[PDB]
């Protein structure tokens, strides 16, 4: 027995490593693997402090929700959502010194890591798809597109989300308000680049 | 299987416009729908000796390698049979989606892309939630190949085609691939033998 998925308000954080790539051929499959390890193992923890659920990883993205499967108000997933975008950063910091005094950054033309950040609310189907093995808890649905989308938009290191979740953020924590025409995403949307510190 | 080098061939499919269909199927017909769809696919790269990483919504990843290793020849021959029993499969469910209203009221069809090359293969994530998947440009390359090809086509790279009896490809043209710089050499393969 199952549920069947339906639709459900929650917010996404969809964050990516700018360029893992060109440090993937950089670097070497040990360190790749050993850099990637460290960062999923820190971003998640991020999450999870702050009562998120890491809904899969995707390469060098991270998928997390807020309000699924547990419930949660509209203003508590946002807060929670920015909460972990701006610990990403500050963990991304001490990831980096790591990296750096050991080499696999800061030398050889492979830049320290940097990732971008996307934070929307809206309506998608969540539940479990697939089949009763290879079946997982997941969000399906524009609203997530629109979320890695704004991913893709904002510069490094920076956190973009759209006018629905800065309704919950305070005036003085956006830095810049944008209409945007998002890929894939019919109707342009209204962004706002959040301050990453509070 | 701890994370290491190793050269793999990459299945990436995908449903061409699924969310197009969404508000029509609605959250019933959209899970009723992905349920059956990932259950045959599945069935395809499993029949195939293939290894299903994971759904990223409507789209698949497979791959041929790893766990178990398997000549590069290997790789692209399962890949390549996956890939088109899984159009067959799509016949049969269309027909039966068809006479239920699901769709057809249009049909579903979808892409896919194959590339073959290293990667780091082995278990990611942390030592609580982690996941067997693979890293590294070889990824990025399959799915976009994916994107690039028309629906219910098979679409791969030159590392790949060089497996391939030269009759059974279809086109080659050399294509722009987001996020590689310079235009990749693309093989559409004839669905059929
Ligand atoms: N299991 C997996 N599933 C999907 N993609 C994967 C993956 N493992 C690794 N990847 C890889 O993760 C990488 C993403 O590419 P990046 O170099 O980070 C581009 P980016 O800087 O994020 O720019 P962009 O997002 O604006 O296009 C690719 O090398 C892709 O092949
Ligand atoms: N777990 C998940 N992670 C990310 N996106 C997900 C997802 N689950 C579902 N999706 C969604 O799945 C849908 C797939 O979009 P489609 O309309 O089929 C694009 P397409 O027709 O394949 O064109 P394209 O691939 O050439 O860009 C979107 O609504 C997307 O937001
Ligand atoms: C194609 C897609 C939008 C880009 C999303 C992405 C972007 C990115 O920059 C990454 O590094 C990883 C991902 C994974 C999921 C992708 C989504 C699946 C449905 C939607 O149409
Ligand atoms: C952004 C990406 C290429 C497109 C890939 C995709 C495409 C598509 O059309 C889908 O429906 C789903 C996906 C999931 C993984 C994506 C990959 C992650 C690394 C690489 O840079
Ligand atoms: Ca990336
Ligand atoms: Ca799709
Ligand atoms: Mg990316
Ligand atoms: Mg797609």
């Amino acid at each position: 027995s199952h549920m069947r998925p339906e639709p459900r308000l929650i917010t996404i954080l969809f964050s990516d490593i700018v360029g893992f790539t060109r440090m993937s051929n950089a670097l070497q499959s040990q360190g790749v693997a050993e850099l990637l390890n460290e960062y999923l193992g820190e971003m998640t923890r991020a999450v999870f402090e702050n009562q998120g659920t890491v809904d899969k990883f995707v390469g060098d993205a991270i998928m997390a929700l807020y309000g699924a499967p547990e419930e949660m108000s509209p203003s508590e997933q946002v807060r929670r959502a920015i909460a972990t975008a701006r610990q990403m950063l500050v963990a991304l910091e001490k990831l980096n010194q790591g990296w750096q005094e050991r080499g696999l950054v800061g030398r050889n033309e492979v830049p320290p890591v940097r990732f971008r950040c996307g934070i929307h609310q809206g309506m998608a189907v969540v539940g479990l798809f697939g089949s009763q093995e290879r079946s997982d808890f997941t969000a399906i649905g524009p609203s997530v597109n629109i979320a890695a989308r704004l991913q893709e938009a904002t510069a490094p290191n920076s956190i973009m989300v759209s006018a629905m979740v800065a309704q919950y953020v305070p005036d003085e924590e956006i830095i810049k308000r944008e209409f945007l025409e998002l890929k894939g995403i019919d109707e342009p949307v209204m962004t706002c680049v959040i301050n990453p510190n509070m």
